[PDB]
């Protein structure tokens, strides 16, 4: 188990444009294309990202290539963030994977509003942090994913994903 396999389970894999859980156009392994309601807008975004006229469809290989860039960006986004970096650096490998999961799904921004949970994380008060993470739109909207990520932080194991 690792970050790749971990996200691949949370996000699934789809080769045509689809709407995510928030109703936004996505493709591949959770690669958000655009927040706009326009499909054309999405298809343009798509062609720009892939580098060709896709017509809303891509190959597995292209999916994977977006996914790689996106995991990388997530990481680096974290390392570049003054509030997150230190939290992340205080943690072990599993728990780091969980934070990158969050950052991947909700962006640097979304994750940055878990200030309180992060402070607990940094203090290593796991069960408390787990409780606090649950009090969130995030948990209320995608509860099963949320629970998985939360178990991961609380336990420091991959149990929720095995
Ligand atoms: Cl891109
Ligand atoms: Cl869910």
């Amino acid at each position: 188990m690792n970050i790749f396999e971990m996200l691949r389970i949370d996000e699934g894999l789809r080769l045509k444009i689809y709407k995510d859980t928030e109703g936004y156009y996505t493709i591949g392994i959770g690669h958000l294309l655009t927040k706009s309601p326009s499909l054309n807008a999405a298809k343009s975004e798509l062609d720009k990202a892939i580098g060709r006229n896709t017509n809303g469809v891509i190959t597995k290989d292209e999916a994977e290539k977006l996914f790689n860039q996106d995991v990388d960006a997530a990481v680096r986004g974290i390392l570049r963030n003054a509030k997150m970096k230190p939290v992340y650096d205080s943690m072990d490998a599993v728990r780091r994977a969980a934070m990158i999961n969050m950052v991947f799904q909700m962006g640097e921004t979304g994750v940055a509003g878990f200030t309180n949970s992060m402070r607990m994380m940094q203090q290593k008060r796991w069960d408390e942090a787990a409780v606090n993470l649950a009090k969130s739109r995030w948990y209320n909207q995608t509860p099963n994913r949320a629970k998985r990520v939360i178990t991961t932080f609380r336990t420091g194991t991959w149990d929720a994903y095995k």
